[PDB]
């Protein structure tokens, strides 16, 4: 996955002694340390739990008589008063943590519950109350590893798509239609447990760095936005492996644009841009690059909503004709000059590509730089060649896409700024 800290908070931890600890969560580990107040950083490490060993995270029933420091009834209190407990359940008994606020406890529980979907020894039951004086107060059982006495409200074993085990059973898939092929081979439409529509990407053996994708899915499983194609899970206990996603009935945006019968109004085209920009603002906020943003990599559902697809997947492509910046399959005509010249990938190369995508949308799927080959494009865009204003784009709309192609990456806007510009034009109309 990634070594990035997803959540950082100061909590009160129970050993019976209670101590303030800085908790840091990564997809790999939940670690806690003494808090270096003076330096505003972590102090000495005091322990850690491997995320793969966590079987359950849930609230705890509060103690009936907790001292003032833990009594339910801003700056000073949020680091001195900890009344809301939660438990992290793993092999070595539960770990009890007290949050200063309810919102913060909710945030940690929500995040941890999603993360542990990846794990293999998940439980359906837990202990609602504290283990104290050699027994659980809820059921009076005397073993710390005693099975939970109460079923979880949304136990993963019985949870629906997006909340269940990350590994999906392929025997629960029905295949109904061929959706064509892409960089990793065949894709199909089908049903999960006979009711839920899904897309099944079947990974051609030898096309993907599978072990890296499977591990790194720990990060991608946390990406969720209304305008991102949702990843539901994987099937990796067979050959080939499958990637299971949200199904988009209308296919890829590029082919959608090229279907002349739609006869889109320019308001509809701007809405497509807004959809994509919202997805990209979300990915930018998670410091996650797409690296092949283009109309061909966006999909359209049966409601006409555009969503961004296959973000982050370039990293696992084994084909050097795709990966090489001069390869026949590399997306040269969406690549910023710095990418082509120096392999300088950043949020700003995604911004460049977004501009070309806006141009595609207002050109109804025309090939960019049609008069030029990939090699010619690479040479001339580094000199200052730019895509001209599409006939359907107003000067104001063109200014947005044009801003994406500044020769200096740092003078390119962010997706937050682009979205603001798009919303302004929608109002102005
Ligand atoms: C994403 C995708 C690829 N492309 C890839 O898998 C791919 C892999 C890697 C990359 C990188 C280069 C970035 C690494 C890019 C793309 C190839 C084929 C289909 C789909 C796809 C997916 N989903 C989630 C749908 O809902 C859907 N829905 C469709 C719905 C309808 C139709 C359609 O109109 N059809 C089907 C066949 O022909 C008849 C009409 C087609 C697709 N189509
Ligand atoms: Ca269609
Ligand atoms: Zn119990």
């Amino acid at each position: 996955g990634m070594a990035t800290v997803i959540l950082e908070s100061i909590f009160l931890k129970r050993s019976l002694n209670f101590k303030k600890r800085l908790f840091l969560l990564t997809v790999q580990k939940l670690s806690y340390y003494e808090y270096d107040f003076e330096r505003g950083r972590r102090g000495s490490k005091k322990g850690s739990i491997d995320v793969e060993k966590i079987t359950c995270v849930e609230t705890v029933v509060p103690e009936k008589n907790p001292p003032p420091e833990r009594q339910i009834p801003e700056q000073i209190s949020i680091i001195e008063r900890f009344p809301y407990p939660f438990q992290v359940v793993y092999d070595e008994g539960p770990l009890y943590v007290f949050s200063p606020t309810e919102e913060l406890r909710k945030r940690w529980i929500h995040q941890l519950k999603n993360v542990i979907r990846y794990n293999s020894d998940l439980v359906q039951k837990y202990h609602p109350c504290f283990w104290i004086d050699g027994q659980y107060l809820c059921c009076s059982q005397t073993a710390k590893n005693a099975m939970g006495c109460q079923i979880l409200a949304a136990a993963p074993s019985t949870a629906g798509l997006g909340y269940g085990s990350w590994e999906i059973d392929p025997k629960d898939l029905t295949f109904l239609k061929e959706l064509g092929t892409g960089q990793f081979g065949v894709v199909k439409y089908g049903k999960w447990r006979g009711q839920y529509d899904v897309a099944i990407k079947m990974i051609k053996e030898g096309s993907m760095s599978e072990d890296e994708f499977i591990e790194e899915a720990k990060v991608m499983m946390n990406l969720s936005h209304e305008k991102l194609v949702q990843l539901y899970g994987v099937c990796t206990k067979q050959r080939p492996i499958f990637i299971i996603t949200e199904y988009m009935a209308n296919g890829c945006l590029l082919n959608y644009l090229r279907e002349m019968r739609h006869r889109f109004q320019t308001q509809q085209l701007l809405e497509m841009c807004k959809d994509v920009c919202e997805a990209m603002e979300y990915l930018e906020s998670k410091q996650f690059l797409h690296r092949d943003l283009a109309a061909r990599n966006c999909l359209v559902n049966d409601q006409g909503v555009v969503k961004v697809s296959d973000f982050g997947m370039t990293r696992y492509v084994l084909d050097d004709e795709y990966t090489s910046s001069t390869g026949s399959k590399f997306p040269v005509k969406w690549a910023s000059p710095e990418v082509l010249m120096y392999s300088k990938f950043s949020s700003k190369s995604d911004i460049w590509a977004f501009g070309v995508l806006m141009w595609e949308i207002y050109s109804l799927g025309k090939m960019p730089y049609e008069r030029f080959t990939n090699s010619e494009t690479a040479e001339h865009i580094a000199q200052g060649l730019r895509l001209p204003r599409p006939h359907l784009a107003s000067e104001r709309v063109y200014a947005i896409m044009y801003s994406c192609w500044h020769e200096k990456a740092d003078e390119r806007p962010t997706f937050k700024i682009l979205l603001s510009n798009i919303l302004d034009v929608m109002d102005e109309e």
